[PDB]
């Protein structure tokens, strides 16, 4: 019964999941000066026109916006990827304060939040099988800074009062995740892991260089969510980020000079 506290947070997870101390754990600090520009990288293709959002769920650690992943409706290809990766969900990690919240850091800078668009490799047939493979997932990561509002985020923010507590869900159809992307698709990439238990080393990370801007008011609404279930003491869902882990024997590659 893991979480983000003193007693059950990141620094404890290794007792249940020894892979927490593995060779390709995420997130990491992105040292921009040492990431190498890679010309082998094929261009990134985000094809979200046919996306079908279905539901938003408070899973006790975050909220997930879930998609129909039963066809190639919203897919990621190119970049560092071989093959086609299907969108299953997106989520965020965020802080108690604007000065922290992201999982990846950029030259040690922490952003207020980080958006993760999670995709699985269609060669493995479903998500559950894909997470068992070293190239099973592709996560597109987007930093959030506090400034102007992000108009395409407001639909997500407004429904959060309906899923305040763990295990609550609500219908969430017709949401277009294209409205959460920055202008540029320049990126860094490296091999890593999921960042909660079970910490599986199945992710090709693709972290965009350009953050999106969200308003103070939008991020404040994330911080009104609860880790707890209804009828349990209130514990605000904040600081649901794992800190940076050792890079070990990995290289971060840049798609841009
Ligand atoms: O890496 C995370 O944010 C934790 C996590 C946990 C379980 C599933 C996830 N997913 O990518 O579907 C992500
Ligand atoms: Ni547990
Ligand atoms: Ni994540």
């Amino acid at each position: 019964h893991w979480g983000y506290g003193k007693h059950n947070g990141p620094e404890h997870w290794h007792k249940d999941f020894p892979i927490a101390k593995g060779e390709r754990q995420s997130p990491v600090d992105i040292d921009t000066h040492t990431a190498k520009y890679d010309p082998s990288l094929k261009p990134l293709s985000v094809s979200y026109d046919q996306a079908t959002s279905l539901r938003i769920l408070n899973n006790g650690h975050a909220f997930n916006v879930e998609f129909d992943d039963s066809q190639d409706k919203a897919v990621l290809k190119g970049g560092p990827l071989d093959g086609t990766y299907r969108l299953i969900q997106f989520h965020f990690h965020w802080g108690s304060l604007d000065g922290q919240g992201s999982e990846h850091t950029v030259d040690k800078k922490k952003y207020a939040a980080e958006l993760h668009l999670v995709h699985w490799n269609t060669k493995y047939g479903d998500f559950g099988k894909a997470v068992q493979q070293p190239d099973g997932l592709a996560v597109l990561g987007i930093f959030l800074k506090v400034g102007s509002a992000k108009p395409g985020l407001q639909k997500v923010v407004d429904v959060l009062d309906s899923i305040k507590t763990k295990g609550k869900s609500a219908d969430f159809t017709n949401f277009d995740p294209r409205g959460l992307l920055p202008e540029s698709l320049d990126y860094w990439t490296y091999p890593g892991s999921l960042t909660t238990p079970p910490l599986l080393e199945c992710v090709t990370w693709i972290v965009l260089k350009e953050p999106i801007s969200v308003s103070s008011e939008q991020v404040l609404k994330f911080r009104k969510l609860n880790f707890n279930g209804e009828g349990e003491p209130e514990e605000l869902m904040v600081d649901n980020w794992r800190p940076a882990q050792p890079l070990k024997n990995r290289q971060i590659k840049a798609s841009f000079k």
